[PDB]
C-alpha cells in the first residue's frame, strides 16, 4: 500500500523534540557521517483510535528510555522493518549528493496516512570505526500532519543531537608607547601552533571534518597558504571566530607585527568544576570572558580584555 520516507540528518551541536533542526538550546557546529540506527516497526504498540494526546505520552516515553534499554526492549519484542540503506532496518549515515549534506540516513517505510496504525522506533547503535552521542530513541508515529497543509507528511525529516566540547580563544593586542598612552594595534599577523610530540604542528586550513581539526608541520607559516592566519582588526581583536579547539594547551605565535614593534591558550577540558565554578580559557594565564556560543560580543570588544601589550 503506502510508504513514507524518513531522513536522519545526524549533525553536531553545541549545548547552550526530534522534529526541529533548530534544536532550542543547542546550536549547530560548522554534517556527521557513520552514524548507525537500527529502526524497529513498533506498529504493535498503537491501539485504533487512539488520541493524538496518547500518542504523544507514548513518543514521550520511549523518547527518555536510554538506547541501551530502548535496544533490549526492541530486540526482544519487535522486528526490524523498513527499507534501509544498509539493510531491512539498518541505516548508515553517508553522504547524500543530492542534499549536499553530510550525516543523511533514508528509509522507506510502510504507513497509513489515514489513521494511526503505523509506528516506527529509531536507536542510535555503535558507530563505524571525543563526543557525546546523546541521539534518543525516536518514534515516529504516522500519520505526522504538517502544520501547513493540514495534510500527511510524506517526508519526515529526523534531527538526532550529537554534543561535542570545544571552546573559542579571543584576546585584543594593544601596543602601548613608553610616554603610558595605548591603542588598539590592526594588521597584526599571527598562527596557531601546538607542541604535539615535541615538534610544532600549525593549525591549518584544511575543512572541519567531523569535530576534528587539522594539523600540519611548516617551515614558514606566514607564507603557507594551508596555515589558517588570524589578523588583528580595528578594534584589536585577534578571533578564532568560525575556528574552534578542544581541550589542551595551543599557543597564539605571532608571524608579523604591527610596523614599530609565543602566547600561551590554556582549554580546559569542562565548562564547569566538580563545584560549579566556571573553568575558564587562559590567555597568557589571563582568565578569558567566553559564551556557550562563543561569540565575541560588542560589549568584550569594548571590554578590551584579555589584552596583550606590545612595546615600541
Amino acid at each position: 500500500d503506502q510508504t513514507a520516507e524518513i531522513v536522519i540528518h545526524k549533525r553536531i551541536y553545541r549545548d547552550i523534540d526530534p522534529n526541529n533542526p533548530d534544536k532550542d538550546g543547542y546550536k549547530l557546529l560548522s554534517g556527521l557521517n557513520g552514524a548507525n540506527f537500527e529502526v524497529y516497526d513498533a506498529s504493535s504498540l498503537l491501539k485504533p483510535n487512539m488520541t493524538p494526546e496518547a500518542i504523544r505520552a507514548l513518543v514521550d516515553r520511549y523518547q527518555n528510555m536510554t538506547r541501551k534499554q530502548a535496544l533490549k526492549f526492541a530486540r526482544a519484542n519487535l522486528k526490524l522493518a523498513g527499507q534501509g540503506n544498509k539493510g531491512i532496518g539498518l541505516m548508515n549515515t553517508k553522504n547524500d549528493p543530492t542534499l549536499g549534506e553530510d550525516g543523511i540516513s533514508r528509509i522507506t517505510v510502510s504507513v497509513d496516512q489515514q489513521a494511526p496504525t503505523k509506528a516506527y522506533l529509531m536507536i542510535e547503535v555503535a558507530p563505524d570505526p571525543d563526543l557525546e552521542r546523546k541521539s534518543s530513541p525516536m518514534l515516529v508515529v504516522f500519520p505526522v500532519t504538517d502544520p501547513i497543509s493540514g495534510n500527511p507528511l510524506q517526508t519526515i525529516h529526523l534531527y538526532p543531537k550529537n554534543v561535542g566540547y570545544v571552546r573559542d580563544p579571543y584576546f585584543f593586542k594593544f601596543g602601548v608607547h613608553p610616554d603610558g598612552t595605548s591603542k588598539r594595534l590592526a594588521g597584526a599577523i599571527f598562527a596557531i601552533y601546538r607542541i604535539e610530540n615535541g615538534k610544532k604542528l600549525y593549525l591549518d586550513m584544511s575543512p572541519v571534518t567531523d569535530l576534528r581539526n587539522k594539523w600540519v608541520s611548516t617551515t614558514d607559516p606566514l607564507h603557507d597558504d594551508r596555515v589558517n592566519k588570524f589578523v588583528s582588526d580595528q578594534d584589536g581583536l585577534v578571533n578564532t571566530g568560525e575556528r574552534f579547539l578542544p581541550a589542551g594547551e595551543y599557543f597564539f605565535e605571532e608571524l608579523q607585527g604591527v610596523p614599530g614593534y609565543a602566547i600561551k591558550i590554556e582549554i580546559p577540558d569542562s565548562w564547569e568544576d566538580e563545584d560549579g565554578n566556571r573553568r575558564f580559557v587562559l590567555i597568557d594565564g589571563q582568565p578569558m570572558q567566553e559564551n556557550f556560543g562563543g561569540v565575541v560580543t560588542p560589549e568584550m570588544i569594548s571590554s578590551g580584555y584579555p589584552r596583550v601589550y606590545n612595546y615600541a
